[PDB]
């Protein structure tokens, strides 16, 4: 059972469940993205490379998540992994948005989360997500809403030019 | 527009702006205090490092707050800076004094932020200012407090003396 | 009082004022221009980062100046310092032309400035612009000139493209 | 006779060696203030060390003028070197007011000879002064000018204290 579960509410248990199953979906969803970038007749390697990353650092979320659930003596529960929403992903254009929708689905979750901690005087759930999740989701936003903006500026006259300069001039390949 | 903005209320995007405003007056503040005690006239050199110190750290504390501005999706805004409240400082005393009340305005306005983001539920800001603003104001004011008791110790008959010897054996030249 | 001053006219005295007040003015500017170049729905982070660079440059400048001003024994004296023209800045190129106004100010206020010195028969304070300042407005001149030129024929029929491609390809990131 | 001389005056010729005669007089001005503090019976070293520096450093400035002077194809000519004024010179005090007067002195013909080179339409003259002595000399004022100050605020109640702490903890011993 647990020796050591203090001031760990069943309801902030269940919602850190639930937001395991948000990050594991959202890792899912960038493999999913990446793997269509690196197809021949796509074949944008620096769009591949940052939706394999945000992959991982989408499945450390969760183990991180998980590896708190046990240190405050609640019990880790998985559920089924949905699919990601799409099985082709568009342009680089349509990708990034698609990301950011993402992301801001992830952010409103993290804030539900604390609101929650905080309604149930739980400052070490509010620190935790404070000190690895809130930050580093606003600059993640921040960065693709950057990417965002030059990719639409590049879409001008010449679409595959455009997305052919953001890819080998802003992206890491 | 933003792409990118959540959870931010305008009321701090507001507030934000303002506290900028406050940090770069403090700046400025800093530097007029500084180049007092570089004057030959006055010539406490430790002194004047001290205040030239202070007028960098406030220029960045601004600068911090308008990268996490950016962060937000939310609009920095500048207005005019008034100039410091003083030509000339008087003593090292008088400097310290002036700079502690100072301080403590920055401390109160930092405070009276992190409640208004407290209030609208912004748990960004509250953090953001836990970990780059409060303890560096705390921190700072108790050196100050610090520095006042030993100058106020050392007035005793001999005023000069006790000036030259403070600005000599603690702050440092 | 001073002991120390010597062939330092008040003229001079109050120039060198005015002189600190434009470059911090100049300094206030470039934050301003780095600001904006940072937003999420702008985002050209080599604008950001010459704007930003050029903000330190002129408050160095000031800086400099009021070093100077205490070593020939006249007074600082701060007044208010007024917001920048605009909050918004365009394009690359908008801000470029308006950064290119800016300098020409300044250059002339150098130039007035080196004018009085002559006039007032002060020669340490001439060499001090020559020195310091006349040389290094030019070659900021030129270059932003430079810049000016090659944002202009990129504009071509495709904007968006040219000012992507210029902030790529000619300036650090 | 001169194979080399151009656009040097007989004016400026003969104002360079009245100023190399003003400088070795400064140098042994020095020469004697240094020894004075090395008495057993005044025994303060930093100052001993402090007027000793300035002594080597006025003979260089003498060195420079006669290098010039043969370089611009003028003749040295060397007049007698009058005594320093005094034989005992006081306290560190009345030592650096002396100091700061013959300082003054110094400026006031560099500024003279300024004048003239640029009367005579002499740049080459002008752009000397201006690179190895005007400078060098507003730098030496002030710091002369910051011990002063010093010096002054220490005498206090205390003179002996205040004349010993200043030699301690402000002059390099
Ligand atoms: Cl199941
Ligand atoms: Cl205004
Ligand atoms: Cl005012
Ligand atoms: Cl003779």
């Amino acid at each position: 059972s647990s020796q050591i579960r203090q001031n760990y509410s069943t309801e902030v248990e269940a919602a850190v469940n639930r937001l395991v199953n948000l990050y594991l979906r959202a890792s899912y969803t960038y493999l999913s993205l990446g793997f269509y970038f690196d197809r021949d007749d796509v074949a944008l390697e620096g769009v591949c490379h940052f939706f394999r990353e945000l992959a991982e650092e989408k499945r450390e979320g969760a183990e991180r998540l998980l590896k708190m659930q046990n240190q405050r003596g609640g019990r880790a529960l998985f559920q089924d992994l949905q699919k990601p929403s799409q099985d082709e992903w568009g342009t680089t254009l349509d990708a990034m948005k698609a990301a950011i929708v993402l992301e801001k689905s992830l952010n409103q979750a993290l804030l539900d989360l604390h609101a929650l901690g905080s309604a149930q005087a739980d400052p070490h759930l509010c620190d935790f997500l404070e000190s690895h999740f809130l930050d580093e989701e606003v600059k993640l936003i921040k960065k693709m809403g950057d990417h965002l903006t030059n990719i639409q500026r590049l879409v001008g006259s010449q679409a595959g030019l455009g997305e052919y300069l953001f890819e080998r001039l802003t992206l890491k390949h």
